[PDB]
């Protein structure tokens, strides 16, 4: 709808942390950091998408932030779990622009956002249903 915001990994924004559950690297790295390492052992990760599976938020040195865990849809991909802003917005398959905080996301993004929900399968950026 509204167009993409800059991206540095899959539909993740800077200042997202991930940490794959499966793999060679099973703890936390900076997005950039990790997409600087790859070019490449997780290419192609979650290109159908990523199913929201839970979330909560907590705080990281003085900031809110979301904890989510997500599914890429193979059992041998293995789950991801991401921490992010809580502004942080997410393409919904079938339903557009979300977010856990709708409010903060069109102050930091300009993106009007529906709310997202366990379920939600989050799309990268050219997907084709992106």
């Amino acid at each position: 709808s509204m167009s993409w915001p800059s991206t540095v990994w899959h539909c993740f924004l800077k200042g997202t942390r991930l940490c794959f559950h499966k793999g060679s690297n099973k703890e936390w790295q900076d997005v950039e950091d990790f997409a600087r390492a790859e070019g490449g052992i997780h290419k192609g990760y979650g290109s159908d998408g990523l199913k929201l599976l839970s979330h909560e938020e907590s705080v990281s040195f003085g900031e809110s932030v979301l904890k989510l865990t997500f599914d890429p849809g193979t059992v041998e991909d293995g789950l991801l779990t991401v921490e992010c802003k809580l502004d942080h917005p997410f393409y919904v398959k079938n339903k557009g622009w979300s977010s856990f905080y709708p409010s903060l996301t069109v102050v930091q993004h300009g993106i009007p956002c529906c709310e997202v929900h366990i379920g939600d399968v989050c799309l990268p950026p050219g997907h084709p249903d992106a």
